């Protein structure tokens, strides 16, 4: 097969992405072994769909695994009675999610279960896949003579041939796995015929961060989670919490290989010791450097100019409110809370009017990072830290390291019951989430 | 009573020092808080015996503790058939002890349980106590005026008023605890008369090292484990190892206050780590710093000049034999082996010859510092881990760091069966000692 594995693509047909998808254990070979996980059509990662703007997309989900699953639609603005978290498919049942793509979308998604307290095991076990959605902006030159790939980080487990089993302490940080993969390939070659290569990048993780340094190479940010940025941002490294996208363009500089790298990062996950008194908690410091991939540069690389303009962020109504979300832990009980409260789906927690802007203000005042994650409603990040952010996009997914303040405009959009919560999916699980209502 | 604690001493009387001492629990005031310690004559430390050589000892321990007991004369160059190391005695029994200090002999020793299996907790519990051999060089006048202090240097840990138990982890590293004493005094206060200390020190801890420092001096040692340097030997800083001696002149150089510290010092003390994989051993490292106690200088302080010489140290015959001891260890058993083996008090591990001179080879191939002591006979350290000593003493106890080989001349003198063993005491009752019989 090409040099370069990438989950197979599915199209819209004539406007329309007709599609049936089961969920079940299946038999692979993965990373050099056999091994049993949860797939979605027969492989890891699933499919990925691939739509433009007003297509119709219909996904019948067929429940084949011994429990109960659904699906959330990562970052798409869709209604949540089409994404919709409370739903349960039970073992062997089906249902056929049905929705339109909006007009003003573009950029790369996601789709994994959401079943509140079982997300962690089925999606570390094997349960996602990509979405993307193609803009006319893809023509532009710059852009449409790049070599493009999605690259789905995600990282694996295996024990008896099948996904390891979720710890105590793996419920309290989130579960990270040895194997570190890229589209399910341990440590893929890519072999460059382009000298631009238009990079989609998706960290399907439960936990595990990524701080993406391609060697001896900047990367140009072009798209955050839910769209373009205004114009190309250079970046010298790019940090992908857990739930997050981003699209960058590489300019290969020399012939050569270059490691793309996943550099040592400390998310404040924690350990046990006993020294003498104890048993205490202790971090347990910056993650190990991983490889990703080798990128082999072709023969006399001349890369293409970047564009000069991507896609004008929308100028937003001034907002009528301002709310406050703190994110606290109990990490020895391994429960995690939002203004003190662990999530109920009979409760709801804020309550909002469509078309108005808001201020979300998220407040970390846990030790962990927290990817906090919105359903429906993409955000646009104004600060994080109290640092302005450097560029304009939609957002879904904001990292918060310990102590930080996240200030988001959050634009609200369909009505109806959705949810926000961490994307540390173990953190979910445990509790840290709750509902707004839209109306 | 005198701003600087020390234990009571008992002197002979015309030549004979005729005591009676029970091992009792016993409640006292230490460190301010009420306790009850198993203690010799009522006190901790134990008193000090004070004796000259030929002098007589006739010493009837009754044993008031609800298990056996016995005494080791450690240091004492006896006959193994008066310190006995298989000797039992009962609960509520007595046993006298008799011998004659011998002739050539001077310098700091000390008693304490040696009942296999038992010591360990029975020397935390505050069975201990000092004997001083004085000498004839005593009365030179740069140390007969000399101000003198004995140092016992033993700390303890206490649980409910009791001295804390022995956890699995005691028994694999060795009790350290938090109230670092001397002379069962928290961090006292000496203020000096005299521009010259001379400070006889005693290890009598179960495992904790004494890296000692003064601030802003040197220490000038004059004695080992077992007798007199041929000379006063300049060093900045002091390790003393349990069961280790010496005695050391300080010379203040002006007035103030100057710290005794244990600087920090990592002896291989192991804990236990879970942080994700796991659960595995890991170093504890150095030891936290402690303040042994003030010590005042007094006003305009000129010390005495050194001695010059002090006792000359014996030419011995050529050694008839060579011997290697290895030391290993299985941490997570907490057992401990010479030669592969553990203790048994039915096996002779060596047979020599009195009055011939052997070489013992020591090594250490365990992870931890190990102190090895050998009963009845001092020995010259020659070399450790390759390393000449710098001076010719008589000791009885030698500190061998990981991996370290020491190389001992061993004049064998009393005929008997006698013992070897670590003195880290858990070590001890957890196997590491072994059998010499002298014929
Ligand atoms: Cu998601
Ligand atoms: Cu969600
Ligand atoms: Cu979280
Ligand atoms: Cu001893
Ligand atoms: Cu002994
Ligand atoms: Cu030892
Ligand atoms: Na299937
Ligand atoms: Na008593």
């Amino acid at each position: 097969g090409p040099s370069f594995p990438e989950p197979k693509v599915v199209r819209s047909q004539g406007g329309l992405l007709s599609l049936k998808l089961s969920a079940t254990p299946t038999p692979l070979a993965i990373a050099g072994q056999r091994a049993t996980l949860l797939t979605y059509g027969g492989s890891f990662p699933g499919p990925t769909l691939r739509v433009r703007p007003r297509d119709t997309v219909r996904l019948t989900l067929e429940n084949r695994l011994p429990e109960p699953t659904n699906l959330h639609w990562h970052g798409l603005p869709i209604s949540p009675k089409v994404d919709d978290p409370f739903l349960e498919i039970p073992p062997g049942e089906s249902w056929t999610y049905e929705f339109t793509v909006p007009k003003e979308l573009a950029g790369t998604f996601w789709y994994h279960p959401h079943l509140h307290g079982r997300v962690a095991p089925q999606l570390f076990a094997g349960l996602l896949g990509a979405l993307v959605v193609e803009s006319s902006l893809d023509a532009i030159p710059e852009l449409r003579e790049a070599e493009e790939h999605l690259l789905v980080l995600k990282d694996l487990a295996l024990q008896g041939g099948r996904p390891a089993p979720h710890t105590p302490m793996d419920w309290m940080n989130g579960k990270e796995g040895d194997l570190v993969l890229v589209n399910g390939a341990l440590r893929p070659t890519l072999v460059a015929q382009k000298a631009t290569l238009r990079l989609r990048l998706l960290n399907a993780s439960n936990a595990r961060y990524y701080r993406l340094a391609l060697q001896d190479h900047p990367l140009y940010l072009i798209a955050a989670d839910g769209g373009f940025l205004e114009e190309p941002l250079e970046v010298s490294e790019l940090l992908l919490a857990p739930g997050e996208r981003a699209e960058v363009l590489v300019r290969l500089r020399k012939e050569g290989r270059f490691l793309l790298q996943a550099l040592p990062y400390d998310r404040g996950a924690m350990g046990m010791m006993d020294m003498g008194g104890m048993a205490h908690a202790m971090p347990q410091g910056p993650s190990r450097p991983e490889t990703l991939l080798y990128l082999i540069a072709p023969k006399n690389p001349k890369p293409l100019p970047l564009p000069k303009a991507l896609s004008p962020f929308p100028t937003l109504p001034a907002p009528v409110v301002t709310r406050r979300l703190v994110l606290t832990e109990d990490m020895m009980a391994a429960r995690f809370f939002i203004n003190g409260q662990v999530f109920d789906h009979r409760r709801v927690d804020l309550k909002g009017q469509a078309q108005t802007v808001e201020v979300w203000e998220v407040e970390n005042q846990g030790d962990m990072d927290h990817p906090f994650h919105l359903h429906v409603h993409p955000f646009q990040v104004l600060s994080v830290g109290g640092r302005p952010f450097p560029y304009r996009a939609w957002k879904d997914v904001v990292n918060l390291k310990a102590g930080e303040v996240a200030r988001l405009l959050v634009p609200l959009r369909e009505k109806g019951r959705t949810v926000f919560h961490c994307h540390i999916v173990e953190h979910e699980d445990r509790g840290m989430m709750g509902v707004l209502e839209v109306g």
